[PDB]
């Protein structure tokens, strides 16, 4: 509960040092963005605002998702190495952890700035709807709209910041990943975290009951989540021949 303590404030160090957005600034904003809504809106917004060749509104709009899954993966990436236990693991088991965790990492993280009515973009100085989303032509629409689905109902726990980082850090450090090699070191540094995240958890929201095993349950959903992106970003590789697939989000689905 002491060490523990130290334990979730490095962790929340690493996350306020990597992260481009806190969810703090995102609500903050999100309560100004200009608004896209149409594909007019779009057009100014480029014209808010380097990518593949132009193809359609759908695909375009899903070059911008992809880029900045990418850039998130990034941060991700950053954050696990400034925690000492991950950095500590051979690189090819950092590897093994970010290529199976990072998505669940990213749609947990995405809730920080949606809300049911759209998302924040290019750093918050946009703001894109989710029925604009919606509009826009299969398979992208489909793509989209259950992280929206997740999102809202993630936010209906009203976790912080400092929740997050242990969270993240939960999801990241996870001996369930197919290929580890060091299984035993990973477990236990999971256990460890989540060990932090309930303590944690009981400081902060003390009249939260059921906060922990709600969001462990959460991690079970966010698994089934990916489960079904990745199924929907393989009918996209293969109805979609035209729409390029960034060589990083590659390597991560060959699996
Ligand atoms: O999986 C892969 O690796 C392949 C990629 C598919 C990812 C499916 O993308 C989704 C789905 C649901 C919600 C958000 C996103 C994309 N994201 C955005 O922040 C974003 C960025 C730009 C726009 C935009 C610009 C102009 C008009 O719209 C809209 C949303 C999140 C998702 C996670 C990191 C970023
Ligand atoms: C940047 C962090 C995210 C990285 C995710 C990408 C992992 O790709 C994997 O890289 C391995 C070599 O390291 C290959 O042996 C695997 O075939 C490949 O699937």
């Amino acid at each position: 509960v002491a060490d523990l303590k130290a334990f979730s404030k490095h962790i929340y160090n690493a996350y306020l040092k990597n992260f481009n957005m806190t969810k703090k600034k995102a609500r903050s904003i999100l309560t100004a963005p200009f608004v896209i809504h149409d594909i007019e809106t779009l057009w100014q917004a480029e014209k808010v605002w380097g990518l593949p060749p132009y193809k359609e509104i759908s695909v375009h709009v899903f070059y911008r998702c992809q880029c900045t899954t990418v850039e998130t993966v990034r941060e991700l990436t950053e954050f696990a190495k400034s925690i000492p236990s991950f950095s500590s693991l051979f690189l090819n088991d950092q590897v093994t952890l970010l290529k199976y965790g990072v998505h669940e990492a990213i749609f947990a993280m995405l809730a920080s700035i949606v809300n049911k009515d759209g998302l924040l973009v290019a750093n918050g100085s946009g703001f894109v709807t989710r029925e604009f989303l919606r509009s826009l032509r299969k398979p992208f629409s489909d793509i989209i709209e259950p992280k929206f689905e997740f999102a809202v109902k993630f936010n209906a726990l009203e976790l912080d910041d400092s929740d997050l980082a242990l969270f993240i850090a939960a999801i990241i450090l996870c001996g369930d990943r197919p290929g580890l090699m060091n299984v035993p070191r990973v477990e236990a540094i999971q256990d460890t975290i989540l060990r932090a995240l309930e303590f944690h958890l009981q400081a902060n929201h003390p009249d939260a009951q059921y906060l922990f095993p709600k969001l462990l349950q959460k991690m079970a959903d966010l698994r089934q989540l990916v489960t079904e992106h990745a199924q929907m970003m393989q009918r996209i590789k293969k109805t979609e021949t035209e729409t390029s697939l960034h060589p990083l989000l590659q390597e991560i689905y060959k699996d």
